């Protein structure tokens, strides 16, 4: 049973007492997994001395054979001590290849208590009518069983179709516009037009509007600037526009639709009197206290447009976490995105960092330092490098205030994309076979985020051995597109929050150009900076022409 004060008072005197939770967590999670092959080939049967002198750190590319055997049904004790109910698809790839974590029964209780503890701080500074609704612009569209029978889907997924989420968010959130059919639609273009029509239908309850991510919520809204006028026919005629074609879906929307000429003009008058959208979410949501998603890392950049649609209201930042587990929480919600920072929770893993050096404890880290954190929880993660990069802004009670600064080794992301050198390199040479059937070869090659578009778009450089036809470039700039695999960049490519991958080819001599421009000053960069202006000059002003994927 839900009591704000309570819930509080909980994450206060555990983050008094986060240096004894820490190793009580570790304890708990060494003593759940003891007989896990990996552990016990690490000498483990000063247990926190034991566990840094005896567990190395570890790689996702270290673990992805043993996760494999997970993803392929052994249910033998291999990362956790009893077998997992679901595997997760990540962002981000392993050397290349997709990106597996497996998920478990714990990590659902953590998100639980993540988003419990979260809410009771929201609720204090932006109290909620406990008789409305929320708009959720939450998706799962698909979950499959692996060929060894292993549900995998993405973190968000395993979380929406795990048994204890209706039930356990119901205390600590606002009941959805929206009927389930819709969430969990085949079709997210779908889904996303239903959202929108299942807002408006009571948009006079709705007390707050939610994505996961920010992008998510500016998509949302950039879509209904589109549709706006075929939701208002839909709400006057009472009738689900035709654009809806899965089965379920009409039948669950059907129910909420009857003839309403009323709340049709309310909409077309409120719409027609806004300039360019802004403040679109207050005027269709006038009860609305807050936006909340996560407006932090990747998603700075969409805060520009979410403020815009939502005038002033508040944006308040969702919490840290990844498909890996989740590590921070937002405890001091009417913080603007700039100045948001979250609290470690003490008991949600055994979490160590890496001076940006050897790693140090929870307690241990410095203000005004920087980090890379090191994962160990019930995910089968032991002493695992994320690869995220944290700055340490302060200290509430005992527990560091984060704040994400980078992710190593990425170099091409729009959204929730995340993409490695490596990653093009693969991608690059997959293309290039279609080349190699033509007898021609890549000389050399570059990218470059494109963010004049909207959505913004990879732009890849290439230049070759030799003249050739469209068709074969066309076929290369699909296969680029097609090549990158990360499970991020697939989801926005299909969501549309990512646009058609752009193949730039460049004339003969190009990248040479490049190699004299900095042999007169004195490893060609695989994706240019919008700082390297000179490098930047010199590939536009030789590209001699431009393919447009025809992918997804
Ligand atoms: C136990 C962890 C449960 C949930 C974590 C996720 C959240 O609910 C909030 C942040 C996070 C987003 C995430 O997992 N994003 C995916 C990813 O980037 O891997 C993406 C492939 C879309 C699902």
């Amino acid at each position: 049973t839900f009591d704000m004060n309570r819930v509080i008072d909980e994450f206060d005197e555990m983050t008094r007492n986060a240096h004894q939770v820490q190793k009580q967590t570790l304890k708990e999670i060494l003593l759940k997994n003891q007989s896990a092959i990996y552990l016990q080939n690490c000498g483990l049967n000063d247990p926190e001395e034991a566990f840094k002198s005896m567990v190395p750190l570890v790689t996702d590319v270290e673990l992805e054979p043993y996760i494999k055997r997970m993803v392929d049904g052994d249910t033998s004790p291999i990362l956790t001590g009893h077998p997992v109910p679901a595997i997760s698809l990540s962002s981000g790839t392993s050397q290349g290849r997709p990106k597996f974590i497996p998920f478990t029964d714990e990590l659902m209780e953590n998100t639980l208590q993540l988003f419990r503890t979260a809410f009771a701080f929201r609720n204090r500074d932006f109290p909620i009518d406990d008789n409305g609704k929320a708009l959720q612009f939450i998706f799962s569209s698909k979950q499959y069983i692996s060929t060894g029978g292993v549900p995998v889907g993405t973190a968000t997924t395993n979380v929406y179709r795990n048994p204890n989420f209706k039930a356990g968010m119901k205390s600590i959130t606002s009941p959805s516009c929206s009927p389930d059919e819709v969430i969990f639609s085949p079709d997210v273009h779908q889904a996303l037009y239903c959202h929108l029509l299942s807002g408006i239908l009571f948009r006079d309850q709705v007390q707050y509007v939610f994505a996961v991510f920010a992008h998510g919520l500016v998509h949302a809204f950039r879509t209904f600037e589109q549709v706006w006028e075929e939701i208002v026919t839909d709400i006057k005629d009472g009738v689900l526009s035709n654009r809806i074609t899965v089965p379920s879906v009409r039948t669950a929307m059907s129910k909420l639709l009857t003839p309403n000429p009323e709340l049709a003009e309310t909409i077309r008058t409120k719409c027609m009197s806004l300039s360019n959208w802004y403040g679109l979410i207050p005027a269709l949501f006038p009860n609305a206290k807050y936006v909340y998603g996560i407006m932090t890392g990747s998603m700075e950049p969409y805060v520009p447009k979410l403020r815009h649609y939502a005038g002033d209201l508040p944006l308040v930042s969702h919490d840290y976490g990844s498909s890996e587990g989740w590590i921070a929480a937002n405890v001091t919600p009417r913080l603007s995105p700039e100045e948001a920072t979250f609290a470690v929770i003490p008991n949600l893993g055994y979490f160590e960092f890496l001076p940006v050096e050897k790693p140090v404890g929870l307690t241990q880290v410095k203000i005004g330092e920087e980090y890379e954190v090191v994962i160990t929880n019930y995910a089968g993660l032991y002493r695992y490098r994320l690869g995220d990069v944290v700055k340490v802004i302060g200290f509430y009670n005992n527990t560091p205030q984060l704040k994400f600064i980078c992710r190593r080794n990425l170099i091409l992301s729009i959204n929730i994309d995340k993409n490695t050198e490596r990653d093009l390199q693969l991608s690059v040479e997959s293309a290039a076979k279609r080349l190699s059937e033509e007898k021609i070869e890549v000389i050399d090659f570059s990218s470059y985020i494109d963010v004049s578009t909207d959505p913004g778009h990879y732009a890849i450089f290439w230049e070759i051995s030799g003249e050739t036809n469209e068709d074969v470039l066309q076929d290369c700039c699909n296969c680029l597109d097609r090549a990158f695999i990360d499970a991020g960049y697939v989801s926005s490519r299909k969501c549309k929050t990512i646009g058609a991958l752009e193949l730039r080819v460049v004339a003969k001599g190009t990248f040479r150009k490049i190699q004299e421009h900095f042999l007169g000053l004195g490893k060609m960069p695989r994706c240019v900076k919008p700082s390297n202006a000179k490098v930047l000059q010199i590939l536009c002003e030789n590209v001699v022409s431009s393919y447009f994927s025809t992918a997804f």
